[PDB]
């Protein structure tokens, strides 16, 4: 009994409350295994796990991709597969690809194009249309864009530009060159996740990159004043990673991970948070069914690639953008 207790990292606020409500609590009920969610930042959790000697403080590593990649590089995560974590069979490979058989994204949020229909009737259908219409001056100077230095998925959006206009996600010249074309029409490089909704709803901005869930919430509360585009090339999606910590209570941890990635918990958590589920079995309520981008369509950029190119990308940015 005393040993049937696992520790699982988490962040804070609404995310953590919803992990508790939709993953930790239901699991405890079905398994009899107590779950403690430990609030903290990505870097702090990772360093703590990195630094650990003997019995690890945490059994399940659940946090951001950048810092999780640290634990991957340092061999701190246990191997998992469809034998040990059956739910992994229902998770498409792209959500697992970066983690060397030791992890999976456990939700995804998606950057698409958010806009005001009263400024842009019918909006746009693609990143390419967004770019070319911006450059043609059709939106005036009412476009906003992710600030690269602000950790608001700027690198990710630019990667899509590299792919559409260049040789792929790693073509930072093409990425920067695209944005450089748009620069005259951009009035704000935003620095927070909530910025697209505020810029749009205040009337200051007409269009720019925004998150599906966040925009859906605004669309609902505002009776359609803002809308989100699932771009034809695909939305660019990211999410937190879940992994079993080597040397922890690995069997209980795998059991929790199996539940968290399972259809029931994925649906409950993702519906509550307006996120996309990484389990392909999940079927959505009417609130999301028609607008959440398809699990098969969303694009994920290689974590290792983003980390490797960040310095050069920033340099080019500082040279040609800011």
């Amino acid at each position: 009994l005393a040993d049937d207790h696992i520790y699982v990292t988490s962040s804070g606020g609404s995310f953590l409350e919803n992990v508790r409500k939709h993953m930790a609590e239901p699991f405890e009920k079905q398994s009899g295994v107590k779950v403690t969610l430990v609030p903290g930042t990505n870097p702090a959790h990772a360093l703590k796990i990195l630094s650990s000697r003997g019995t690890p403080p945490y059994d399940v590593a659940a946090f951001g991709g950048n810092d999780m990649y640290r634990l991957i590089r340092a061999k701190k995560l246990a191997q998992v597969d469809e034998k040990s974590v059956p739910s992994l069979a229902d998770v498409p490979e792209k959500f697992k690809a970066d983690w060397e058989g030791c992890g999976s994204l456990y939700d995804y949020s998606s950057v698409g194009i958010a806009y005001r229909p009263d400024k842009i009737q019918g909006g746009v259908k693609s990143w390419k249309e967004f770019v070319e219409r911006t450059v043609a001056g059709e939106f005036g100077k009412q476009v906003f864009f992710n600030n690269l230095s602000s950790n608001v998925r700027g690198a990710e959006v630019l990667s899509m530009f590299g792919k559409i206009y260049g040789s792929g996600y790693g073509d930072i010249e093409a990425s920067i060159a695209t944005l450089e074309r748009m620069k005259p029409h951009i009035f704000k490089f935003f620095t927070a996740f909530n910025d697209p909704v505020v810029l749009l709803t205040s009337g200051e901005g007409a269009i720019g990159p925004g998150w599906d869930g966040r925009t859906f919430i605004a669309e609902d509360s505002t009776k359609g004043m803002v809308k989100w585009v699932d771009p034809t090339e695909g939305a660019v999606s990211s999410g937190p990673v879940m992994a079993v910590v080597k040397g922890g209570k690995e069997d209980l941890a795998k059991a929790f991970m199996n539940y968290a990635l399972g259809e029931e918990a994925q649906k409950a958590f993702c519906e509550a948070m307006y996120y996309g589920a990484v389990n392909r079995k999940v079927q959505y309520s009417e609130k999301l069914k028609h607008r959440l981008p398809s699990i098969d369509s969303v694009q994920l950029v290689d974590t290792a690639l983003l980390i490797k190119n960040m310095s050069a990308l920033l340099d080019l940015w500082n040279k040609r953008i800011a």
